């Protein structure tokens, strides 16, 4: 099987404001670039053969701390980025409520028809997601796979491990600096941990 | 929304053998003993309203001291009670799939269709557990609800919740004295966190 370790960014500087950032790259906040070092002492743990990471400072910065920690290097990869969110990018979530109701209600109601004005549509993003996950399970069969990514890309690749559809995009938990334990068999996908914390404690 | 904590029973002395339990009722094991204080002291931390449990020992000790934590009472649910394994009740895993293996195949493979031979079918366990949840779904809105149960009745509950077929049953983690927080929402339900045994450190056992 692939053990394959699925981690969101540490917090953002933008994150506990609630500003959407898409493919814009702001740093690390200095509570996430704490929770990157209590995430990759708890992961230090584990025997790890590969970590992928978004491209973006937030992801790559979490990544990096885990690889310090193992000796590992960091495989940039780009299926893996947070979605475009175009227009709402820059937008906190209160003004996109304000501006775009009706948008920001199709996000969260369907979240599976949306395609940001001037960005990507969550279809896209599944695909790109579910061809890297498809070429891990083959190029990583029996090793330890992370992959450092944002909210958006993981709730599609959560909908691809276990073939449901994209509508179920909202019922998974997504934290800063959490991590979810996959086992990928041979007939399936196996969400044995997901959206842990707990090495976080008050952080 | 309800705050959904789905509990499994903390390990019992045939867990760590891999013995089939189904509605055979055995002890909780010394260790699991300590898992149930460990995970009561872990849920004690914030508000419970109401908590359900098998009425099987596993689950009800395990209940018992959620219950006692946060001074309620534990309800008696059979809906949420573990399948009947039928011919399979007390036997070992391996034995099951030396003398069995055409129906361990089933039950690893396609799950959804299968039924014990002498007991349950899986698909009468979603049909229970779908029920109960519709009813505390409406009973419990704005509440935090403890449900106690086991790993059959649990992965079934995970495929009522999403909304997904049966036959996605084996992909969720179930844990001896887990949690999984799950909100209900009005248009769905959100599984936040899944398979939780961070409470439990040194007394963690995956099996
Ligand atoms: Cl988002
Ligand atoms: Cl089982």
């Amino acid at each position: 099987m692939v053990k394959l370790i699925l981690v969101r960014a540490a917090e953002s500087e933008w994150n506990p404001v609630g500003r959407y950032q898409g493919l814009l790259d702001p740093d690390l906040s200095e509570r996430g670039k704490k929770q990157a070092k209590l995430l990759a002492q708890e992961l230090s743990r584990e025997h790890l053969d590969v970590i992928y990471s978004s491209p973006l400072k937030r992801t790559y910065l979490t990544a990096l701390e885990i690889a310090e920690a193992k000796n590992l290097e960091v495989i940039k990869e780009d299926r893996i980025i947070e979605i475009d969110h175009g227009m709402w990018s820059g937008m906190l979530v209160e003004e996109v409520m304000e501006k775009y109701p009706e948008d920001f209600r199709r996000w969260v109601e369907e979240p599976h028809k949306v395609e940001f004005q001037g960005g990507e549509s969550l279809a896209s993003v599944y695909n790109r997601v579910k061809g890297f996950l498809e070429e891990v399970r083959k190029r990583h069969w029996n090793q330890t796979v992370v992959v450092v990514s944002h909210t958006v890309p993981m709730r599609a690749m959560y909908c691809a491990l276990l073939g449901v559809d994209l509508s179920k995009f909202w019922s998974f938990g997504c934290d800063n600096a959490s991590y979810s334990v996959i086992h990928m068999e041979e007939r399936r996908n196996v969400i044995l941990k997901l959206n842990i914390t707990c090495h976080l404690g008050e952080f």
